């Protein structure tokens, strides 16, 4: 399949160099999958989702998307036009309030429901998770990334965007689970992307076009918006069957664009999210 005019992003997943505008994939589209986005919300209702979105929990007085901040998310990982798996079920935990904060405890604990929620849904080609999120170094909040990724979850979660070694934040210290840092549309290290050992993978991070909420789009950077890109293409490839939920980081990681991107610091990996897919 081929999508013209499709968002930098998508076209830079799909391809060998940048500066191109086709997303290229295989149509199973991550049909058959699920994802579920934990952050602000999903505003389900978005006619981009076409009805595969939906809340199935909240730890606020409302289920709804009152940011944007995971509509956009969830938009990147699978809406019709901005969506890496076009046919992939999005499932929201909004385990952060409208202002996109949330206590660490709440974090944890949105973590801890998917592992067990997944058990309720439809998803015979696997289950990914996409932490857009981030804060401070929490051991705990780093074994409740452990325990979502040892149940069989794909967890990709943000880099952070301090420009520093992400060594110093959680969940993205976490080694089990996939960490994501940004780039730009030149293959250039995005200017706030966290770095360092812990990171596996980059993905588009800068000038994000997705979903928002009142039934808007918008463009928006940071790690937070690399991480949906490595989440869809997991739930991608795992439809495909090229690999499961506890080998997907190193799969992709495998299957990277290597040496494409400049300013990446020493000892940091200069891995490229890419599906490999040939037309």
């Amino acid at each position: 399949a081929a999508q013209t005019n499709a968002p930098w992003g998508l076209a830079r997943i799909s391809s060998t160099s940048p500066g191109t505008s086709t997303y290229y994939y295989d149509e199973s589209a991550g049909q058959g999958s699920c994802v579920y986005v934990i952050d602000t919300g999903i505003e389900a209702s978005h006619p981009e989702f076409e009805g595969r979105a939906q809340m199935v929990k909240t730890y606020y007085y409302s289920s709804r998307d009152g940011n944007g901040h995971g509509t956009h998310c969830a938009g990147t990982v699978g809406s019709r036009t901005y969506g890496v798996a076009k046919k992939t079920q999005l499932f929201g935990v909004k385990v952060l309030d409208d202002n996109g904060s949330g206590q660490y405890s709440t974090i944890i604990a949105g973590m801890d429901f998917v592992a067990s929620d997944k058990n309720n849904r439809n998803c015979p080609k696997g289950v990914v998770a996409s932490l857009s999120l981030g804060g401070g170094y929490s051991s705990s909040v780093n074994s409740a990334a452990a325990r979502l990724q040892s149940s069989g979850v794909m967890v990709a979660v943000a880099a952070g965007n301090n420009n520093a070694d992400a060594r110093n934040y959680s969940p993205a210290s976490e080694p089990s689970v996939c960490t994501v840092g940004a780039s730009d549309r030149y293959d250039r290290r995005s200017s706030f992307s966290n770095y360092g050992s812990v990171l596996d993978i980059f993905g588009p991070g800068t000038s994000i076009l997705s979903t928002w909420i009142g039934g808007s789009t918008r463009s928006i950077s940071g790690t937070s918006m690399a991480t949906p890109h490595v989440a869809g293409l997991a739930a991608y490839l795992m439809t495909l069957g090229k690999t499961t939920a506890a080998s997907a980081c190193r799969y992709i990681a495998d299957t990277a664009n290597k040496g494409d991107l400049s300013n990446i610091p020493f000892g940091t990996v200069n891995l490229l999210a890419y599906n490999n897919y040939q037309a």
